[PDB]
């Protein structure tokens, strides 16, 4: 039976970026939805799970983005919800690639820390995005000590919130309204992630690199001026005097592959359900 | 050359369901399209007749599908219109799986009761969406008296004048608003079809266990609470007491078989035309 | 990888014909957006670029088209102001086959008349429309000094004052409201187009075939009554006379293979880019 991926987008038509992935990741055959809402859905999972039977359920998949996080994980628990007993196939949340963005990003700091960052303070600047929100969750869930920085300290209290109720984890947040309060910030700090929007620095060179504390450092944002100074957005685990630094790209290169296994593990079962900590638990193998 | 079906869908977007069983009946691609009236598909048409010739021809398909049993008849009535000459492509109309679905149950119920239902009541309950139009149809052309029910007497009385000028049969209409009247509805009946929308019961068992001029009851709902109560949806010819039952997954297994024969076919000539009459014939061979 | 086609259409959906005709050029899989404008186009274009490298890169292309050829070229403008440095793909502009049309129906003329059409006069009959503008384009560029003619001289000269902008030639342009000022337009002419709306006569037998100076017409109406009377729809260069004749059909059986041939031609390399001159290049190799 040929592999065929459904895409249910929130947006008004589906991603191109998700369409060539999904091909490069093996579905045979590739249909997209735009303006897909917890209402509709249902009614597209039910041709998902009612057309095929025993051996080749698997080879229907669902995979739902957008450029909501938050729409799209409504639809998301709706795809869920229209299962039942034994008619269901595997699924996936991807909205913006934030999930696949952020789990090779934790990935790959674990990783370059030895394979623990259990105790020690993480920072995750401009953390109220949904790339942001879902690495302080799995920092969280690996044991660190992570703090959701942002501009307003009710945003970036309601971004810890909301991850800790969806994850069952503990981030603290705090308001960084400037330079000097990130810098400050990210003092005795071992893991500095920083997930602001595209096109803004948000760590100079020198409030990282003379914090004796700092390990590592990470930067979701490609677009120069980067997130992070004073490094290059390819930089995969480059040494600055004893500290490593992951810029977007060298990320960004991981995502992709994780992105693309991702959809091929979605036709080995009909039971999958591919959130942050299943990607996550992935991007772990492939790091 | 590649097999193209082409998907023409009255509902705002085309079904997920349709693209699964278009693909496993052999199309190597599906391209849908949502929103689909008589006066638009005209020049969808033209796509399939002006761009490939000779043995090629027939390589191409059309689809109709929707939720809206009078709407799909008119996009395919317009389908046949545009054709001329040899400028044509084999075509499907299957809206809501009203006619596979309606084959498939009315096709087991006939062989279960003996190869004949002449002169015997049928109830159609909750008859007015394509699969109890098309099934009050094929009832009807079988020589069965028909009552086709709903819970407004308009919208049912619409539904039997649609198919008694498509098929040239007189099913008649009832309005039966709740439980009570539906229970009423099916006494002296010989067959009983539940068409109601997906996840509602319409008859519990007391309403047709005791009716002893009831033989077969069949349920096209395939999600919990089933249509008819007291019975597993994989019956399929199940003894109850004296009467047999179809449940929506016997009913569901030759449909996907019927589907997927017809889609094949479509590939096999130019000219072929599946609609009530042929996949009726098909189901009775089949079943 | 496998050769995926976006396609890019400014109608409300996507054209079946160019479906067909992407698909029998050699695309694996083409998924396609209608309502496309300037502006949402950037994001699209994003997705082709960001998600292959290497070799790979030449395995996704765009393909724009819809029926308002200016919409397209807007459209085709923002897809090429996306691309920079190596991060492109390969693209082409068909909208309504106006420019493969335009291609196959100007390669067979001047082929016809020897390879050469330097200073000689065209004459494009109802050539405000896609089809006509761009043959005039085609026609100047190998130096015929070409009349583009309509009912209303403001709309003719805006189409020759559109054609001359685009592809720096000198296309004039003149009113020819009825048949008697169509006739008179031709006299002196050595090459008549008739590019006119569908199931419409612009040209008279017998305002062509006592023309000294006339050595080939070309119409592109394939519906009777024909742009040319006294010829046949099927027409590719036979001779009436000392005059030699190509008819709708013979024109667009080279329009298609030329149309075919270009999409394969977009996986070839990730920087081609297939406007009218391009298309043109080919349908004279191809002729
Ligand atoms: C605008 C986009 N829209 C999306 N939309 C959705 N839905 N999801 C997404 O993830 C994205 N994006 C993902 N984004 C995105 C993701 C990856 C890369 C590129 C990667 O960050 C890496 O830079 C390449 O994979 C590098 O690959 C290069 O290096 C490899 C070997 O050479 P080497 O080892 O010698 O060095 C080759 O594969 C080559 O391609 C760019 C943009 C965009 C920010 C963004
Ligand atoms: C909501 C849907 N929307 C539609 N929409 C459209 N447009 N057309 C349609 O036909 C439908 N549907 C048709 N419906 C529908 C049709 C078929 C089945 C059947 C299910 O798909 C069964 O799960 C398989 O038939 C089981 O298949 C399995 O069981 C069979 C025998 O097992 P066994 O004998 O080994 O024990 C094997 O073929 C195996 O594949 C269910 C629902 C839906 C209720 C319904
Ligand atoms: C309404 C349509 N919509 C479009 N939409 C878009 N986007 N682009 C288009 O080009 C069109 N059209 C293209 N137009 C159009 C295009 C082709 C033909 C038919 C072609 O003209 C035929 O292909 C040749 O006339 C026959 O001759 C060809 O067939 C032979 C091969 O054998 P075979 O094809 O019979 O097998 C070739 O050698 C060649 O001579 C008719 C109309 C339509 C007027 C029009
Ligand atoms: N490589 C990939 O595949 C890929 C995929 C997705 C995302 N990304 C990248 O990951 C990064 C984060 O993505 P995202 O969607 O989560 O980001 P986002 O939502 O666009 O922005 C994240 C946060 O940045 C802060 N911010 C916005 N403007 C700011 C300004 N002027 N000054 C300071 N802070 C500002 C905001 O936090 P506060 O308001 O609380 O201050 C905001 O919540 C982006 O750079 C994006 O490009 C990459
Ligand atoms: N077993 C299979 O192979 C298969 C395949 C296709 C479809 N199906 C199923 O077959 C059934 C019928 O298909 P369909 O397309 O004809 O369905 P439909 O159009 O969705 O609905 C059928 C009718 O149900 C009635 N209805 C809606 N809500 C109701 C309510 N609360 N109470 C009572 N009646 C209600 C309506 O009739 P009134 O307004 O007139 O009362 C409506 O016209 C569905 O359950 C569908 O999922 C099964
Ligand atoms: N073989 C193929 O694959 C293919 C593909 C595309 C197009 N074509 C054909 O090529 C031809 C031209 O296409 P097009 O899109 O460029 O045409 P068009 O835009 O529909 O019409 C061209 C021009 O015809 C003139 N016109 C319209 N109605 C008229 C009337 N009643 N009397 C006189 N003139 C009238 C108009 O010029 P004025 O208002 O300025 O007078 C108009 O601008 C059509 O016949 C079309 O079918 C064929």
């Amino acid at each position: 039976s040929k592999k065929l991926l459904f895409q249910f987008d929130t947006d008004a038509t589906p991603s191109v970026f998700d369409v060539v992935v999904g091909y490069d990741g093996g579905a045979d055959h590739i249909t997209g939805y735009g303006n897909v809402t917890p209402d509709n859905v249902g009614a597209y999972v039910d041709g998902t799970i009612y057309t095929r039977g025993g051996k080749e359920k698997q080879s229907t998949a669902i995979f739902v983005g957008g450029g909501d996080m938050a729409a799209g994980e409504r639809v998301f628990e709706a795809v869920k919800k229209r299962f039942f007993g034994p008619f269901r196939v595997s699924c996936m949340l991807d909205s913006n690639g934030s999930n696949t963005t952020a789990a090779a990003g934790v990935a790959l700091v674990v990783k370059a820390a030895g394979g623990s960052v259990k105790g020690k303070k993480a920072v995750v600047l401009a953390g109220t995005g949904p790339v942001g929100m879902r690495s302080a969750a799995l920092l969280a869930g690996e044991g660190a000590e992570v703090v959701l920085c942002g501009r307003k300290l009710d945003k970036a209290q309601a971004a810890a919130d909301s991850v800790n109720k969806r994850f069952k984890v503990n981030v603290t947040a705090a308001e960084t309204a400037d330079d000097a309060s990130r810098a400050e910030a990210v003092k005795g700090a071992h893991f500095v992630f920083t997930a602001g929007a595209i096109g803004l620095e948000l760590l100079p060179q020198a409030a990282w690199q003379n914090e004796s504390s700092i390990e590592i450092v990470a930067d979701y944002n490609a677009q120069p001026p980067l997130g992070i100074g004073g490094i290059d957005a390819t930089d995969k685990g480059k040494e600055y005097g004893g500290k490593r630094a992951f810029g977007a790209l060298g990320i960004g290169g991981l995502k992709l592959k994780l992105h693309r296994a991702c959809i091929a593990k979605l036709f080995e079962s009909s039971e999958g359900v591919f959130d942050a900590e299943e990607i996550y638990k992935l991007a772990k193998e492939m790091a």
